């Protein structure tokens, strides 16, 4: 796709969140930058208005699906740089099992140069000693596969997969994601035969940062189409 | 699962469908046995009501995914058998790209020591002379992934692929497979995490046959976890 | 130039000559070979009365140049490049605590027949194990077979390991060290490391008398994406 | 394997290399962590020498399989943290297509509560200005796949796979790896039928870092089985 021109090197990433999870009101920014040749994402993230009053690890999903390396075989079916430069409203409910769920709603969309996801997230129904308010999940992360089909009926795609989140008595914590993608500009846009993004999430701490904060290194693969 | 104990070998087939396409009403027999073990089906299936009015290729998803090879690492997501002995209906919508749609409702489940998959097809707004009433589908088979997901409101799941039969001037006719199963028992079943059924169809003749027919050999391994 | 001769249906002789500890025997077998889709269909007969050894731990001897290879792997088809003139087949196949084949053929096209001729020697085998007992299933599983580039030989050396079901349920191993080189002076495509994913499917002739096999096989090459 | 369990947990890392390359000698010393429970490996490398004689990507692969992620359904076919405390050797040849090799001997193994990685490599008839000694490559790095065999003869394993370095030009420079690893130990160990190894490997630079010098954040997971 023409879109596909725009992410040949390294794009620099910011990423806005305005957040309220069971009346806990929060602030996060994130920069870094992708390079969708290697599937390749680095992020760091910042809460401004002081603790975050959910696990960071809970959080990744919401904090950039057209970095992922879609191999040539596949190029026809990357819905995600074929929506650029501009965008693509990203709205997802997640489903914390036993617990309360996320909604949000994201434009991911270049300014200027930059890459830009502006998110806003609401969370309801949390238990207060859940997993996720009680902060009982560990600082790591699985790697997953990301399912995606078209709907074509609604002009985008539709995501689903699992979250498995380990918590720290051995159990996992299952976020059920519902994402669906639409494009924002009038322009052609690609949709894709039914695949994958195999997806592989590092966390980490930056040793000078004091606030509260998350690093982030990611791969995004897209896989399973061969025709 | 209880069910899985009744694939462990060699089960016995039968399959039958009532099917009427653009009016065009016909009816077919189909025999043969399945050896989950090993993921692999034999199937011969009979129009007993004359000539079939549309391409054999296209009723070959429509003609028993419990015998599917799921690897012992993924045994707890194979909702098919889990449904066994009771069953499970298997609703489809196909929507031939440029063309009509075929409707089917199935019912999948053992009749004594048999496997039976009883089927109705309604067929509409065929083109008289596009790919499907005229004829035009080559008897051949390509393979396909089946992406399976959990829809636990129905306690079944919910199924999508699109089949893509190759037209004898070398283009594609692509048939877009929305499916649906639930369980016809009250007992529980286990609802999968995300995964495929990776599929391989062989269709052939039978020499000594002189009826309008399908022989049909298939492969059908479940894949895409590791958790 | 060899893809070019697979792009539809052809048409399949084998012919092999057997001898374990001592046995002789023939088989012939024919059929036809779609590589468009990977798939092989093929009836083979001893043509010399029973066969001494099981069915199954013939399939791998008994034409790999019809694996489909998606368009993104094209370059690494080593088999299809080495046509019309073909290639010679050599294997070891080690049966895990019994005895071994060893296998030379020749894969070439004569006329517009693809043909697997091949001479098979068997040794060291128990008169009562797996294999000259016959305790094996008549069955197949799945397996993905291990390619690599042989440069200095200008061909490809191949691994991979059977696994054949036992009547009481344990398995018998197979493990296979194979080794493809062209027969012609012909350029010939030398692959990046990948595998082909094999199913098998093990059959009987209703109305045939003669000891047999029906084999049906889907092949498809994978793990390439540069 | 009883080696499995040394690695449930994060893993202290030491690296530490001498090498010759056409008479240029260097030394680099490296540290940080494993996590083979996400097939995770954070390292920084450091020449404590100067100025690095080629170029680091070059030297990746040789500068710790063990912490690859094996899924438990893959477990038995772990031979490198089977081989653990007492480690294995890791021997390579790299043939540089149109160019030099690089020979290397390394011995892996618990020193300690840290896995260690030391070795030697010599490089011998690299070109003057070829794309290793002209310092042509990229700063990047592709994602491979790590083919694996057993040796029974050699109580270890054969490994081969090729790398793909980008040069700054457009072109790749092919890195071939003719891999062996023997068990230092006389105990048991976990010998595999054939599989593969996912790799994928982040280039990066520490910021307040004036040596010479690489970051590296890798993931690695083991494929290719399901019997």
């Amino acid at each position: 796709s023409k879109g596909e021109e725009l992410f040949t090197g390294v794009v620099p990433i910011l990423v806005e969140l305005d957040g309220d999870v069971n009346g806990h009101k929060f602030s996060v920014s994130g920069e870094g930058e992708g390079d969708a040749t290697y599937g390749k994402l680095t992020l760091k993230f910042i809460c401004t208005t002081g603790k975050l009053p959910v696990p960071w690890p809970t959080l990744v999903t919401t904090f950039v699906q057209c970095f992922s390396r879609y191999p040539d075989h596949m190029k026809r079916h990357d819905f995600f740089k074929s929506a650029m430069p501009e965008g693509y409203v990203q709205e997802r409910t997640i489903f914390f099992k036993d617990d309360g769920n996320y909604k949000t709603r994201a434009e991911v969309k270049f300014e200027g140069d930059t890459l830009v996801n502006r998110i806003e997230l609401k969370g309801i129904d949390f238990k207060e000693d859940g997993n996720i308010l009680g902060h009982k999940l560990e600082y790591n992360y699985n790697s997953h596969n990301v399912y995606i089909m078209a709907d074509k009926q609604k002009n985008g795609i539709k995501v689903n997969f699992k979250i498995r989140h380990n918590i720290e008595d051995g159990s996992v914590q299952l976020a059920d994601h519902y994402q669906q993608n639409t494009p924002i500009g009038d322009g052609p846009v690609l949709l894709p035969d039914n695949h994958y993004l195999s997806t592989q999430s590092a966390l980490s701490k930056d040793p000078n940062e004091k606030r509260d904060h998350m690093v982030l290194l990611e791969f995004v693969t897209a896989a399973g189409i061969t025709h």
